[PDB]
């Protein structure tokens, strides 16, 4: 534990907060809050703070159905930013149907599950650090973005001038004073693009870390008149956002992928654990990349997981176990994207390592030459098969593999399904501008 | 014959005839040619015109490969508009190999096959209706395509006034000092939209009339500062211009599908030659409708299908059959967009119908109630197909279709693929103004 | 303060959510909840299945005071989480009195239709009117409609005890003017002056020709 009942209470007084959000996550991603005043915090913490449930399932929603707001206490965290009246506090919730009991629909709730048949096979923490990648825009006169990045730096650039903007610097400032672990952050390949990195962290702990950044983030680069954002493919001609995620599996506090006593220093855990991610892959494509623009960043070239491989050194080995071992040896799926729903590519993943251990999976040859270099076929007389390339193409992947949908079960896999195929739909029903530039005349 | 190579000679010399073209078609349906002065026609003629074959390719050429032209002399035409220095004319011309075999890969010397594939079943004439629908754009002051429609006018209405504007009428007059057999015409579904529907004629001389519509249009637009065009849906949310096919097929020129006394009043060789046209239409999808943009079109509730089965009425029905008898007896093909290369879209249909005929396949249950109401899961749980929804879908589902890749041979199906498959690569590499605005503020 | 205009206009925009303002009423007896009642059907006494049983009756009647704007009815359009169908439930997508499943204290019936507009003391007037009728005439609840409603046709929903409400003010008021229990709710004199005022702002409205009027009718006539 990292709060008592009564921790809670004693900070918010002395602290003069005067303003509660209940914040946790519709099913896209979206960081979602009721608020409540200061005043309404027993009503909270007694967890009888209702609300229209069907929020969760973002703009798919059918009726008013009433839920409940359970607070995790050690998520709890106040915002150095006051009010004129009053300091504002947070708390990420779990959401529970009148009946005490857990609703499927809440992505919160589905991890929690994912990580039970986990232990339901010895193991005591997934840990979970993410490198999220992000964009910084100037805001015009009313206050929208504009296509003007905030800076012309490149790759690992001192880019931008310390006297001045930062809103890099001044983010990784604020992240500290709220508590959080940063490792690093660099300045990204293209002009405007900014990375920040997490130390480890258990699976949830650190997805809850995952809204609070983002969170952070657009909230401090508005205040530097700017405007940060997510989008995998901002734009054409530039990189695209990641988020790696480093991934391990400990049992009973150690490390169960390493081995300093076989081939590669990897335990015959890890070797299975990757075999299944790469079974799954373009299964669970449609959960690490959730959008259409997510497939624009897909494309070989910008340094972008198109191909189903576990490699150490590649332009785009989808799989990567970097250098360092003992404690910190974790695979790397580095096709995540920041609009990628925490919570649920989290337990998309697992299920997959999962299914991988528990069905003991043989995994394939490490494709240490570029595979980048070669033809399709050339790329097919190995285990190269390039990831599903439009939203369609990777929901149908999805649909058709039966172990990422108990990952997500009934409920959640049957309307995240919905509200994508509307997604795509709204897309292709779509007439674009670039259409009509290279078909008004040709035609 | 029609001209006879003497009357050819007599028309140039007494019509100050000063320029002509040699007119050919590629891949694409683009029209292209070549511009030789008068004083060089002889040369033509006799077949020894040379020119680089590999732009037959359009813009998937590589190596400039030599070519021979030879005429159609059937096909001399003179059009009214002269420089001031003469008039001008044309030749609708088969590509020849330099040792003097027919081009294979050339788009009017392979359905010139397909059509001998009929002759060599027992068929005189395979017979067109084509229902040609083209936009008319307002030209901005600097000569630009502006999306202003010429006119605000609505189905079957009295398109521009008469003393204004009709600039409809205008390209009909132009067509009727041509040699044109038009049938009728009339205003559009759409605001600007226009139809222009001729009397049918032999695969051919119906091809060659088309894309000879194509060009007077066009041109007679520019005239009345317009830009007319045929793209299948130019803007999202209104009609698009999609070109039904009405075909039958004569043996011994008389209609083949006609019989006044089997069910319906169509002959086992209708019911049959309906029955291919089923199996393949998902597979003849990526040529009748050939642009990114023509499934833009193919979406519920534009007058334009989805769902592959026949009917006696229907609202957008994809193998309508209209009640006429007698030669009027004819299955209407109501898929195919103006986009559609003449050529291929007949020889591919033509190659669905022997195909039909051949195998003797049957004509499942005509579909005489509404196909728009059903559910997805009260369609395809009878005859009722969804057509490819992405032009991918239509390729990868193209390409695996025996009698369709055979139905243009080697040569103009690779290069098809191909710039095809560029085609979508580089829609789905860029990054629409859509994907922003969905995604750069929400993530 | 912070340069804006807030407005509690029912639907500022064509095309977007309408903002409307719920209800939840609940009588007390003696100072506990006299809908509740953990012995009777889905929860609620005979008072509750009477208070419901009367809104149901009035509720097209007392439209033109909880939705008072011409503007009003450009939200009470099918799709908009409002209303249109005179009816109570238990979930539903946007039911007239839907009830909130909490007991207790909080048994209560949630009233939906209306919006930020009407006067605060008149909407309560007229829907306790249509409480007290139901429970002094000891009317009755109908079906209690659990399945949706905007999926039944025409044909298919007025063939319960399903009701659409007025859909201009003017269908409202002549509608609302014809009852007895609402008319003698607000009494005399605010009931007349209340019509007349209204027969004015409908008057305004229907006098005057929009810029659609003209664009749907400028050229194609
Ligand atoms: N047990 C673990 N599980 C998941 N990720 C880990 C673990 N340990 C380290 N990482 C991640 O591996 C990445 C590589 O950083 P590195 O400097 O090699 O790590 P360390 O110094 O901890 O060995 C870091 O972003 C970190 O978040
Ligand atoms: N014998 C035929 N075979 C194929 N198509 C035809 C034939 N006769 C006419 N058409 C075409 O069919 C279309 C439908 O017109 P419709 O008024 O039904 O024809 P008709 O009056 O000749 O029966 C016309 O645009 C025309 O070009
Ligand atoms: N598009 C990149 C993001 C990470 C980076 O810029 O290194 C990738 O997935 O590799
Ligand atoms: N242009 C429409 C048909 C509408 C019409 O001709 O009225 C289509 O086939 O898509
Ligand atoms: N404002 C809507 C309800 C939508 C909501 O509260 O989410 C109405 O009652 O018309
Ligand atoms: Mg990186
Ligand atoms: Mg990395
Ligand atoms: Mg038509
Ligand atoms: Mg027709
Ligand atoms: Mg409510």
């Amino acid at each position: 534990a990292k709060y008592t009942r009564e921790d809670i209470e004693k900070l918010v007084k002395e602290e003069n907060v005067k303003y509660i959000r209940l914040q946790f996550t519709d099913i896209l991603g979206t960081i979602k809050n009721v608020e409540i005043p200061v005043s309404q915090l027993g009503k909270a913490l007694d967890n009888k703070v209702m609300f229209d449930g069907s929020s969760i399932e973002g703009f798919v929603r059918i009726e008013e159905s009433d839920m409940y707001l359970y607070p995790d206490l050690n998520t709890f965290v106040i915002f150095p930013w006051t009010a004129e009246k009053g300091k504002v506090a947070r708390f990420i919730c779990d959401i529970y149907n009148p009946d005490g009991t857990p609703f499927e629909g809440d992505p919160r709730n589905n991890l929690k599950r994912i990580l039970k048949e986990m232990e339901d096979l010895g193991f005591s923490d997934f840990n979970l650090g993410p490198e999220p990648e992000f964009f910084l825009f100037k805001l015009d006169e009313k206050g929208e973005p504009t296509l003007e990045l905030n800076d012309k730096g490149g790759y690992f650039d001192l880019a931008p001038t310390d006297l001045g903007e930062n809103c890099r610097r001044d983010i990784v400032l604020e992240l500290e004073e709220m508590g959080f672990e940063i490792e690093a952050s660099h300045h990204e390949v293209a002009p405007g693009q900014h990375e920040i990195d997490f130390k480890y962290a258990g699976a949830v702990r650190s997805c809850d870390d995952i809204q609070t950044f983002k969170l952070v983030v657009k909230t401090i680069a508005r205040k530097h008149g700017l405007h940060a954002t997510f989008m995998p493919k901002p734009l054409f001609g530039v990189n695209g956002s990641g988020m790696h995620c480093n991934l391990s599996l400990f049992k009973n506090g150690v490390n169960a992928f390493f081995d300093e006593n076989a081939d590669l220093q990897l335990s015959e855990t890890a070797k299975h654990f990757i075999a299944g991610i790469v079974k799954h892959a373009t299964s669970f494509t449609a959960v690490t990349n959730p959008t259409v623009n997510s497939y624009k960043r897909l494309v070989p070239g910008y340094e972008a997981p198109c191909y189903v491989a576990w490699s150490a050194q590649n332009r785009s080995p989808l799989i990567r176990i970097p250098a360092s071992r003992g404690i910190s040896t974790r695979v790397e799926v580095r096709s995540v994207d920041p609009a990628a729903n925490p919570y649920l590519a989290l337990s998309v993943l697992l299920a997959a390592g999962l299914d991988g251990i528990k069905n003991k999976l043989e995994a394939p040859a490490p494709i240490d030459r570029n595979i980048y270099v070669m033809s399709k076929e050339e790329r097919m007389e190995n285990g190269i098969v390039d990831l599903p390339a439009t939203l369609a193409e990777a929901l149908e992947e999805f649909k058709s593999n039966e172990v990422m949908v108990k990952a997500l079960g009934e409920h959640l896999f049957e309307h995240f399904i919905e509200a994508k195929e509307i997604e795509w739909d709204m897309f292709r029903t779509q007439v674009h501008p670039w259409e009509r530039e290279q078909y008004m005349s040709q035609y």
